[PDB]
């Protein structure tokens, strides 16, 4: 529960850089640059929003390396460790 | 098998509320509200329906996040525990 | 070796399955559908060609859902049981 | 430590060899080039680059089922062997 805790903050620290660069670099919107932070980190890749300038594709491609990593982390331990007791305690009447 | 159930019964109840979400919130057909949100969910992310809304997209994050663990238990179990026995006796002439 | 080799044959019969599919139902070109059914399966999703229709959307569904499982299961055969015993073997000099 | 050397240095020169047939064959800028092939063996696929080329395609089939297992070993390696204990170590006073 200190794992979760530790993902779980990492995670938001994770995305609020992503907030902050792309709403600088790309000039998106904060909730944008939020969405396609958590879009890209997640792999479901929209790409409503693509990076358009060059500094945003490398920033994109180190930040997919360093930050998939971490996401995934944090969305497997929430699901074994979360999820996966919750459901079960509902199914004892 | 009653894991297989389980995460049967979780799945469609999962995609029913992305369902019901989408449609009202970002005005898709239902149908097209069950597709967005399996694309989704299994990070396929076609991307030719994406929320408009900041609603929509808040959603999104939070729907992705509590969603994908879910989504890949239900695929990993389907893919282990019933296509793999099923090619495996399909193979014994 | 006989594992690698029927979730090769898996893979290649699913794939022509959504070959045939999308080239009848969404009006694809042959070449389209597969390069189609390799990036929806693989989960990368580009979504220059999306379903357009409620026949391919279901299709795209289901597919997704029986096609994961046997696409991830070959990539990860293929990197554990053959690419990963062969850059070892060119790390002896 | 040598296995994330290794895989570091494949997963350079995979991308290297994406890069080089994208410039050439659909005409990207190499920057442009790289971040497709990092894109697509992630398996984020924004698409806004997409092959318009048959050889392109079928290409992009072929570098999927290579690429993908080398790039998710060097990540789930950095995430492990790397990203892991650096954040442990952090956790302590
Ligand atoms: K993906
Ligand atoms: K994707
Ligand atoms: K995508
Ligand atoms: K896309």
């Amino acid at each position: 529960d200190k794992e979760f805790q530790v993902l779980f903050v990492l995670t938001i620290l994770t995305l609020i850089s992503g907030t902050i660069f792309y709403s600088t670099v790309e000039g998106l919107r904060p909730i944008d640059a939020l969405y396609f932070s958590v879009v890209t980190l997640t792999t479901v890749g929209y790409g409503e929003f693509s990076p358009q300038t060059d500094f945003g594709k490398i920033f994109t491609i180190l930040y997919i390396f360093i930050g998939i990593g971490l996401v995934f982390g944090f969305i497997h331990k929430l699901a074994v460790n979360v999820q996966l007791p919750s459901i079960l305690s509902n199914l004892v009447p």
